[PDB]
């Protein structure tokens, strides 16, 4: 009781999360919950014990030299600075890394090489700004990529944030849309583990996923898909032909500690990780990472989130 929560979320995000029902829940626990108007001064709307937000679009527009958004981001960052006792779910530098796939994957790569756990090794990736003619694949190869590989948007947010294409041969290269991030497709017996993290708690949801494909080049057209759509509990795309190689459940110890290093490196708390078991190596691989996802499905979300807010206020 008497705790004030300020939030800022787009109409669309509010709707996906059923966030107003969540706000009212908080109110019944004695909290005050206010929708922050970032165009007015934030003191006037204070004091604030917690701010929960997803300011991604504003962050993107500010980088694009948008006057409005630049001002919004400044006033918000300034208020945060002036009030280090306000808990921000989640810090602005965390959003900025997670919105950009070449940054987030580089983070994962450094975290893995930090963790010194042989149980975890994610696929090679690169930022491919442009095709370099007939020799494009020699560029990918220089960077440890070959067919089949999976090009994704650099920005992990927006309309086409999860629109993707898997490419199997030279003739299929016309499917790439640069600039983009390319990442080797790793066979994993068509099972994805979606990990939804809400602070210290996490839920591992097993989901469908793309099937196994032969190594190197295949004589087959590039496949356009949406990663969110494919992996709904929800194609011939996701029907495993046969089990090959390593086919095991993921380790809760690897998932915990991955979650923890992420939260520590970034001060992030609301995010999801997509994990597969590489069927060659048996290692866990992070194939994507999403700031503040829809938590679509997900059992006990409101509880976990209320628990998380109470926990950080406890610190």
């Amino acid at each position: 009781k008497g705790k004030r929560v300020g939030y800022w979320l787009s109409e669309k995000k509010i709707k996906k999360l059923n966030f107003q029902a969540f706000a009212e829940l908080c109110r019944k626990r004695g909290m005050e919950v206010v929708q922050l108007n970032l165009s007015r001064p934030i003191e006037e709307q204070g004091p604030l014990d917690v701010i929960i937000h997803k300011l991604t679009d504003v962050i993107l527009e500010a980088d694009q030299n948008d006057s409005q958004s630049l001002e919004l981001v400044h006033r918000f960052q300034e208020y945060i600075d002036a009030h280090p006792e306000t808990i921000v779910l989640d810090p602005l530098p965390a959003i900025r890394t997670l919105l950009d796939r070449s940054k987030s994957y580089e983070l994962i790569r450094k975290i893995e090489a930090y963790m010194e756990d042989d149980r975890i090794c994610s696929p090679p990736f690169m930022e491919l700004t442009s095709l370099c003619g007939d020799d494009t694949m020699r560029l990918l190869e220089k960077n440890g990529l070959t067919f089949p590989f999976i090009c994704k948007t650099r920005v992990a947010h927006g309309t086409n944030s999860h629109e993707m294409a898997i490419v199997f041969n030279q003739e299929g290269l016309n499917a790439i849309q640069p600039p983009c991030v390319v990442q080797n497709f790793i066979n994993h017996n068509a099972v994805l583990y979606k990990v939804f993290v809400v602070g210290e708690s996490y839920t591992v949801v097993q989901r469908p996923s793309l099937k196994n494909f032969s190594a190197g080049t295949s004589d087959r057209e590039s496949i356009f898909f949406n990663s969110h759509n494919v992996s709904k509990p929800e194609s011939v795309l996701t029907e495993l032909d046969k089990i090959e190689g390593v086919f095991e459940r993921p380790s809760d110890e690897v998932i915990r500690e991955l979650s923890r290093a992420l939260r520590q490196a970034l001060g992030v708390s609301l995010f999801g990780i997509d994990i597969i078991i590489n069927n060659q190596t048996g290692q866990h691989a992070v194939i994507d990472i999403n700031a503040f996802p829809g938590y679509e499905g997900v059992s006990e979300f409101f509880t976990d989130l209320l628990n998380h807010i109470a926990t950080v206020l406890q610190g």
